[PDB]
């Protein structure tokens, strides 16, 4: 499977440096094949099998594939992602001008390592709320161009910059975007307003707030003196959105499958969606118990350079393929039931497996198997996975999606 | 008219992930315009209006345009720049495998800021020596494509990272290359040796030895929402090299005029080079006397998120033109008679010139006259720096109005 | 205006020394303006034009206005707020006997600041439980009078008092009630049938249990040189109680509203009681994301003794109007577009509006935007807020309320 997939995967990341653009990327390709959208908000007609996905904010999906069976039979079959990852978000009131220059204060969304932020080109994408002829609007804008950088400090400046030092969020990680007059006016607002013309033909009679993210401009790509690697942004959790949805679109059979893909992970939906597919009383809870949540987000590989950080006996090894994740104090779901399972799939692909449980100094009521594929590095600006585990991932997702039985 | 300047040293840059790489560079530029190589092996026939360049150890270079007068009487107008920038060195047995992987053992050169090299797509070049049927031989390789990764540690496996931690250079920054296991016989001389044959058609028989840096395979680019900064490796200092070339090359009048870009200024050349130039005797200490060395070498601009390790009323805006440098405790040699004539200079060329002096609680064994002259910039000895996009245009007037000047202090 | 709503706000922080009061005091307010109490335990008929509260605990309380057009249509606008504050508890078995004094151990409710509580004439109020000719019942009491003080140790035995050392809630906090003879043997439940007697004219069996909050005596007041400011405890959140109350009382049109003050957040009900007002599973989730939560709690004004804990763009001026606070961590589930509807909401309803976030280096599935009025000393026995900011909070919640349009 190439090659090809890990460049529909580049393409994917690249189309999508927000949580909404993922979202919008995931449903302009379910309707290439075909699903139709739901609205929330309308009552549904819902057709038995049945190809649909919904949104939530614009930046939760999921897809729903509807099978022969009914799901009070056959269960459901389920593949958990997120689509957020850690980032730098602008703030409210973001101007800031000192020293000739204009600056975006920051926040730090999620467990971002701040180290790597630093001298990237960055850009600016998001959702944009905004009064257009008196209604409110919303849509999305990308800048595209590397209109940032925060830099670095020069080593002359802080000597002792290798020995390490406390990164202050708020002092320093504004980043760096133009040169001002001064006294020069500051709109970033307006800034937006212009971004909305250029990339919408929208003219805007004021712009009310936003969730703007910046993000590195450079591409995944794949890197190592073999190949074997791919290199960037958001492969937590990208990577498995990408790998799920591919694993949906080509699944054989007609299962019972779900793809969810929420928001927020990294700081309801399916349940009241789930209840609207089933007429209710033990509808819900009949189907949910005979259902699996196979929960597809990124693991850690064993770090040559910090090898010392992981279990000598669970160290997942990158092109290893697909990593089942336990912990006993439920901070992954995973049974002997549920783990059994996944396991013994990947011996019908053929797919090779791993373990994890970390050092030991270290609500839909669904049963769950927590995977997934190996990974150096999160949750930096750019991470480090395998170019053979999407390959390996997709299978067995495919194969999970056509399975007929279920524990 | 500023854009192509700014293309110009993206494209230098690119062609020069290393000293090796950027006097190559240096010399293909020099040659396309005229300017013919002096090896210091062999007796040299100058002759005055002669354009010539001179190389040592591939990473040094000299470049010479004499002019009408002898420099004996109208001095040599001398910019210095450097060809070296911090980064990572492959040890010399680098061959590291555990877990499956190999890596590259690596030696920091210079002062580099450890944490920038992390996560980056990193490739490999430099110098390979080598014997072959049965000679020693040297020749450059660039790898070009990106081979290697030094990963970060997981946040979740190292939770108050953003705290900061010492960066071990013996352990975390050895780069992974591939993979290994089951098996498997890794030698890195005999990947240097595919590289010669795919790079140049060359086979080997034995790869003894190897000067080798890992940089950056993203390009230098410009950035900003109006464009007003260029980030890239080696920008300390293959923008002063750029910067002095360009105007070497374009500069008008006659005039004794040198380029002299060295290596390991981030740790005898110039002298020995200029003494063959001039008759024995006090000719060149007379020519030295009636000369000015403009040493060109970036400077620090202001960094509005850390603006207080900067003297407030010495803190240079990127864009703002060249910094005159000074240390009165000779960090800089630059005193008021050359950062007067610099000043002339600029006043003179319409150029806007700045003064940098260190925050007061933080050449030359030719004995020429110097100023120390920079363009702003962030976050040097980073992996990746930043300065302005409207500077280099600005450099390359004011070392043009330099190597055009009639007269010096 | 202002003045009317400022007394009346005093009146109800006076009547309102617990939870339970705050409901009480709540209930009756509404009940008076014609709303009949939904027991939970019934069956419910609900028609429109119905205006409905219902209490759990009686600690907290759901007033409902239900309009003319269906929430399947026009969703619900909801407004959030909470009872409880921080204070101090008397324990199950409370007496401690020494040095000549009778004294009430206590625990600390919420994060209370625990110095403002010194040196304070506080009172006690809440519920007891007790049985009353074997029949179980439950009464509020007040003693009303002063009867505690915790005070402080003196500065001449505590030299280095104003260096700060850290207070221990249970040995410096169990407040002074009486002094006791030399055995003189004290029974507090004793005190409480007393007490009984005395509010209620009721006679108790055995007194059995108890959640009786200290609090302090001072009525709130107008302050300042110009009366810029209101004092008082339990401004987080009666303030918002109050606003909500006004406005929802108040409202024009005939929309779908509710006002949701509920116990226990300075540590399920509105799900429960949403279901029950429309049919299906299908109608639930079409009416709540129809719907729009304004969560109403206080905000952190900048504080011109301490501005550095605010970020130097985001510092909200007392009387400077509604604070829309924002969180991309979820501490505030606040988005551009409830955000935007809310800064829309205020710009063309004439009210000032604010926005907060903090500085960089410190459900049932509803939109909501998280908004609050500028305050100083949150969680003290004292907080200080703006005397203009209750009106324009009314103002925009009843605009709120009298919105047809939703995001
Ligand atoms: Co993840
Ligand atoms: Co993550
Ligand atoms: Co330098
Ligand atoms: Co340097
Ligand atoms: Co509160
Ligand atoms: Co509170």
């Amino acid at each position: 499977m190439r090659a090809e997939l890990n460049q529909g995967l580049i393409d994917f990341l690249k189309a999508s440096p927000t949580p909404f653009h993922a979202t919008a990327s995931l449903a302009r390709r379910l309707e290439a094949a075909g699903y139709r959208r739901l609205d929330e908000r309308d009552a549904w007609h819902t057709e038995t099998g049945g190809r649909y996905y919904v949104t939530r904010n614009d930046s939760s999906l999921i897809a729903i594939r509807l099978g022969r069976r009914s799901p009070l039979e056959s269960g459901f079959r389920l593949v958990g992602a997120h689509t957020d990852s850690p980032c730098l978000r602008v703030k409210p009131n973001p101007e800031i001008a000192r020293n000739g220059f204009l600056q975006l204060g920051v926040e730090v969304y999620g467990g971002a390592l701040f180290a790597p932020w630093f001298d990237r080109d960055l850009s600016l994408a998001g959702r944009v709320t905004f009064r257009a002829n008196g209604k409110l609007e919303s849509r999305l804008v990308d800048f595209r161009k590397a209109i940032a950088v925060i830099p670095n400090l020069a080593i002359h400046l802080n000597r002792a910059a290798n020995e390490g030092w406390p990164i202050n969020a708020q002092n320093e990680l504004p980043p760096i975007i133009a040169q001002l007059a001064p006294g020069e006016a500051a709109d970033f607002r307006l800034l937006l307003d212009e971004q909305l013309l250029r990339e919408h033909g929208i003219t805007a009679d004021v712009v009310l707030d936003y969730e703007l993210s910046f993000y590195d401009t450079q591409s995944a790509a794949v890197v190592g003196l073999n190949d074997e690697f791919i290199a960037g942004a958001r492969l937590d959790n990208l990577l498995s959105c990408h790998a799920g949805l591919e694993a949906l679109l080509n699944a054989e059979g007609d299962e019972n499958c779900i793809l969810v893909c929420t928001d927020h992970e990294e700081v309801p939906f399916l349940e009241q969606v789930l209840r609207r597919l089933l007429p209710e009383g033990d509808a819900f809870s009949r189907a949910i118990q005979r259902s699996l949540l196979v929960s597809a987000d990124n693991a850690h590989g064993v770090h040559p350079n910090y090898a010392d950080r992981h279990d000598a006996n669970h160290g997942p090894a990158l092109n290893g393929g697909p990593v089942i994740k336990i912990n006993s104090n439920q901070r992954y779901a995973t049974n002997s039931e549920t783990a059994g399972f996944f396991r013994h799939l990947c011996q019908d692909s053929e797919v090779p497996v791993q373990s994890f449980v970390t050092r030991s100094d270290m609500q839909v009521g669904v049963r769950t198997v927590d995977i997934g594929l190996p990974t150096f590095a999160m949750h930096s600006i750019r991470e480090l996975a395998g170019s053979h585990d999407l390959a390996h991932l997709v299978k067995v997702l495919g194969a999970f999606y056509a399975s007929s039985e279920l524990p």
